[PDB]
């Protein structure tokens, strides 16, 4: 029926959200899944949030994601307001009004990563590999992983996702396949805004 999880709030704040939820029978879980229906962040007035991983996990399921005020005006007036009409607008990487959340709500059929074979290669911080491959596996793309475990072929389009930073050689994937080299920010920047970059400004450069 309906369930949320919560970013970017304090106790304080997370105690008027299940006072909220509690009125409504709303579940409430700590952490996002399938089942999850609700992504409420913590935005300033503009609804403008922080760039979390629920928040990229939220659009990427097509979720409701909507600021903490849908919480704070239902409760001052005790009813439950238009999940419409407090959506996120953005954040403070990618706007503050991009709207990628309501893009990615209707547009389930046009998924960003339709077609796609995506290889999350080397290691990550900040965010779990796997959660990364759950989320551009969400967007309709397939998850590959090995460099070597792409399907050859066309029709089909190969990327590798790395993300530079975090090795102690990311220039010398291309001597071992025949994919474009990305950052992560590439899938970052594509599900916040729900559009798929172009590889343009995230390419890595290959070695021959
Ligand atoms: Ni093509």
């Amino acid at each position: 029926r309906m369930s949320m999880v919560v970013s970017g709030l304090t106790p304080e704040e997370f105690m008027l959200v299940y006072k909220f939820a509690r009125k409504h029978h709303i579940t409430l879980t700590n952490l996002i899944t399938e089942e999850t229906t609700h992504v409420v962040m913590k935005t300033d007035a503009e609804f403008v949030c922080e760039r979390a991983l629920k928040y990229f996990l939220g659009i990427a399921g097509g979720k409701w994601v909507v600021s903490y005020f849908w919480v704070t005006q239902s409760i001052k007036e005790r009813k439950m307001l238009n999940e419409h009409d407090f959506e996120v607008r953005g954040d403070v990487v990618n706007g503050r009004n991009h709207q990628g959340p309501k893009r990615a709500r209707e547009s389930q059929d046009r998924k960003i990563f339709r077609g796609l074979e995506i290889c999350c290669y080397g290691p990550f911080t900040n965010m779990p590999t796997d959660q990364l491959e759950w989320m551009v596996q969400l967007c309709g793309a397939s998850v590959v992983k090995e460099l070597s475990s792409f399907t050859l072929g066309t029709g089909v389009h190969p990327i590798v996702v790395v993300q530079p930073d975090a090795w102690t050689g990311f220039h010398a994937i291309g001597q071992m396949c025949e994919a474009p080299v990305v950052t992560r920010e590439w899938v970052l920047d594509s599900v916040a805004l729900y559009q798929c970059q172009e590889l343009d400004t995230y390419l890595i450069p290959q070695i021959p």
